[PDB]
């Protein structure tokens, strides 16, 4: 048990979610976003072996958990991938919401039918819901969260990629995370297994163009001023589904989940364009097959704030609420060991360049 | 309904060994063979769950645990991976007797320095040594193996890959799965992480065509009759090391790891050729700098009984015992659950396959 860490290790319809409830030290910071920049800046290496080889993959994903600080929170959380830290995190949300209800950490009202649980994470407030199993205590049929607000942030923006890819047209938009929106027809190759490497090089190549030559700024929070995520998007082959999409992120890895901060972020910018109602599903499918469900909840106009998409026509900029549902699964739980003379106590990766 | 699985979660130079401990279904069998093609035949999706995404991952690997049968063995252990089951595997046995001696499945003896931990295996018995630090009981250093006889099996077999790749020769050797092995060179890649889908590929397409093309037959283990695994090697980095190598297995995985079986095989084939002596250590590198040491342990010739490369005035093959000295980590204790409404309960890849045209 020398250095050691405690997981419960979940999955969020085939992505994974490895929550680590023990074994940090007390980490400084006055809020969830300074805890997540001072694990980046100065224990970084913790996000590598939990991560990684051999202890994880090149598309694992985490979260560290925390007390809460900001009043009303049931927990405080921290994402963690292969490449670094998300603000925030749809399906490892969802994960986290169903966990806390699973294991006790949050209880269960006598005779309750959901369960609250509010997420204090480095992009603000996630407020969930654990969706109880008909006749049990404390099983969980599915989760929602209702994401921190959402909003297209810049339209039609012109990326120039190199061969084969070329021009490429994308929105801007937030999501919990900023995102890059692209049809896969764009990229001239559709959503497959047979495509995955090179929409993750497209996914790569996009995001380091847009992030050179277009600066972005949350403009509520100042420390969130990249764009970490491109979806790519297309067609969906479930006809439940409305698209299908992947998402690239960390050191290009694909959510194998429909991505809930995605959704967050194509339904704020659908509903900007007017192709979403308050209350609508929509339902946005992955790689995998895997489903994730949304609906905008409410919307708000920002007066004297905008954003680049924002017309001199309008008072200030939209945001809208969304929620997103989806199932996740306990998949074990895991005492992580690491020895100090382990020559990959820090993780590996084979990933090319 | 639920099902939940111990695993002791190792790693060997950073080739991943997932040891399940408990909570296997009870599987027949009056060898570790049949109990391998149990599984095999009739529980593929507890492999696949164990293995794959996303308790898993495409570069997985690990064995179940069981009673031993045969005969001075104090384990028997049947090997997985992405792909399918290998009947012997050098890191996971390295593994597995770290693994025992360091979590109590077998006993020290008073003031020991060497703790054998023999291994029942569906190649053979296996004897292995936790060798361990000064001054403690149960602190295991590294650990060696005897493996199962081993054996260059056919020589410069040449065969003809799909474009890039064309024709290429290699030789055939039994180390407990059976290779090819080719260099790196005849491939036209660099070994180099920088290559390793092309590694994996060419990989891939060289065990299906010698498979098409060339008919293996272990001469003393019936069911070993295909060849399992692709060893490609070339110039070490490290100028401690004789060479360096990567094996390409499972569906298509590669080893972090020299490749304990793979290193057998090698040293089979060098000895065969008479460039490598009983006792003379031999040092084999992987893509990710990882060493193991192997040694030619002592040769036999096994009367009335022919692999191809034996001469017809040759009276019977040459066989050679190698051993292999390596060092794995306890990197995980995990409990591994699987709900009967999951889903990807049996896992799932996004791995293509791919074929010759
Ligand atoms: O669900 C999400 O928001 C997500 C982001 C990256 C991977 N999944
Ligand atoms: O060490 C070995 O023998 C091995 C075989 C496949 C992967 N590693």
């Amino acid at each position: 048990f020398k250095k050691s860490f405690t997981c419960i290790d979940m999955h969020t319809e085939g992505e994974a979610a490895r929550i680590v409830t023990s074994g940090l030290p007390h980490i400084p910071g006055s809020n969830m976003a300074e805890k997540k920049a001072y694990l980046q800046e100065n224990m970084d290496y913790l996000r590598r072996g939990i991560m990684l080889e051999p202890r994880g993959h090149d598309d694992m994903f985490g979260a560290f958990l925390f007390d809460p600080i900001e009043e009303g929170a049931d927990l405080g959380i921290v994402f963690m991938d292969t490449g670094g830290y998300l603000n925030m995190c749809g399906h490892n949300s969802i994960a986290a919401v169903t966990a806390a209800v699973e294991t006790g950490i949050v209880s269960v009202p006598a005779k309750a039918t959901n369960v609250p649980v509010v997420l204090d994470t480095p992009a603000g407030l996630v407020r969930g819901t654990a969706h109880l199993q008909s006749g049990t205590e404390s099983e969980v049929s599915n989760a929602s969260i209702i994401n921190v607000p959402s909003f297209l942030y810049q339209q039609d923006v012109v990326v120039v990629l190199p061969k084969p890819y070329g021009e490429v047209r994308v929105d801007i938009a937030f999501g919990g995370n900023f995102f890059a929106i692209v049809p896969a027809e764009q990229l001239g190759i559709d959503i497959s297994v047979q495509n995955l490497s090179r929409l993750q090089e497209a996914g790569e190549l996009l995001r380091t163009e847009i992030n050179r030559s277009v600066k972005v700024q949350h403009p509520q929070l100042p420390h969130i001023n990249t764009v970490d995520c491109v979806e790519i998007y297309g067609p969906p082959t479930n006809p439940e589904a409305n698209y299908k999409n992947v998402v690239i992120f960390g050191n290009r890895q694909a959510d194998r989940s429909p991505c809930g901060t995605g959704t967050s972020a194509k339904m704020a910018t659908l509903y900007a364009k007017g192709q979403l109602r308050i209350g609508e599903t929509f339902v946005y499918e992955s790689i995998l097959g895997s489903l994730f469900q949304g609906r905008v909840l409410g919307e708000e106009r920002i007066p004297g704030v905008k954003v680049p998409v924002t017309k001199d026509a309008e008072e200030g900029m939209l945001v809208v609420t969304a929620e997103i549902t989806g199932k996740a699964f306990i998949m074990g739980f895991n005492t992580m060991l690491f020895d100090p003379t382990d020559p990959f106590k820090n993780g590996f990766t084979l990933k090319q360049y």
